[PDB]
């Protein structure tokens, strides 16, 4: 825009372009999405507003929506740094347990807090999980897919990962919950401490399989209705659940059964943000300021 100098691409998002963008008035610098179409929703429009009425530290701030010439645009607060090239730039020695900790902790609460406002990401990944240099974690570019829907991939050519997808969605559930986000934020956590993708599936069902290989192949005890489920077929490989002790070493047990619980099958039985956060696991959490590289 006129009101806006590009600075850097930040990326090709799911809906459109990303650039850190800075004020050419206030000076200020921030994070804006550019979005693409004829029609233009409605329920979109108000679910954005849902979205800019959310008020958490761990969740990035939405400060304007800007309607005009064909482009919805989103500025957002700009953070420095996203979880995965933190990950990536922590490869070596992996991110301290503590820290492993508070991230998760933060995030929670972000969830938590949108759950309790009817608000689902849909879409969590550790490239959207946005960090600073004071050591809080905020949640980034929200789904919306109660919108617009992710029809394919995005709008030109980019390949979507699948790798922290909930086995319901997979399944072709479309009436998915606040039980989602819990599975995929159970998959980055699992990948902050092992240092390697949970499920890095290559298609759906690759990853539906990755998934069943890993924790078993669902069936009626364990989650009551999958075999109903829309893409369900009873021809599905039957694989016996992997010891999960071989799944995240070397996390200790109260991290381990925190995992469990947020990866059952049954979305009724995952344990939800708020139960999450009472877990033995956070008995001693803290707040420790990571080493930022920016
Ligand atoms: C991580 C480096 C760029 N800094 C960013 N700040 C914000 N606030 C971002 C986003 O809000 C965002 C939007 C779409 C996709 C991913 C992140 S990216």
């Amino acid at each position: 825009m006129e009101n806006f100098q590009k600075v850097e691409k930040i990326g090709e998002g799911t809906y459109g372009v990303v650039y850190k963008a800075r004020n050419k008035l206030t000076g200020e610098v921030v994070a804006l999405k550019k979005i693409r179409t004829e029609g233009v929703p409605s329920t979109a429009i108000r679910e954005i507003s849902l979205l800019k009425e959310l008020n958490h530290p761990n969740i990035v701030k939405l400060l304007d929506v800007i309607h005009t010439e064909n482009k919805l645009y989103l500025v957002f607060e700009f953070l420095h740094q996203d979880l995965k090239k933190f990950m990536d730039a922590s490869a070596l020695t992996g991110i301290p347990l503590p820290l492993i900790k508070s991230y998760l902790f933060q995030l929670l609460q972000g969830l938590a807090f949108c759950h309790s406002h009817r608000v689902l990401h849909r879409d969590l990944k550790p490239q959207n999980l946005l960090i600073n240099t004071e050591g809080a974690i905020k949640l980034a570019d929200f789904g919306l897919a109660r919108a617009f829907g992710v029809p394919v991939r995005t709008y030109t050519h980019e390949v979507v990962t699948l790798w922290y997808r909930a086995p319901e969605i997979l399944l072709g559930c479309k009436y998915y919950s606040t039980a989602v986000d819990i599975w995929s934020l159970g998959c980055i956590f699992a990948e902050m401490v092992t240092r390697r993708a949970l499920f890095p599936g290559d298609s759906e069902i690759d990853q539906l399989f990755r998934i069943f290989r890993t924790l078993g192949t669902p069936d009626e005890v364990v989650w009551p209705g999958v075999t109903s489920m829309p893409d369900y077929k009873p021809s599905f490989p039957k694989w016996a659940r992997q010891d999960f002790s071989k799944v995240v070493p070397p996390l200790d047990e109260d991290g381990r059964s925190l995992l469990s619980q947020m990866l059952h099958y049954d979305p009724n039985k995952r344990i939800s943000a708020k139960a999450a956060l009472a877990h033995p696991f956070f008995q001693d959490v803290t707040k420790p300021v990571p080493h930022l590289r920016l």
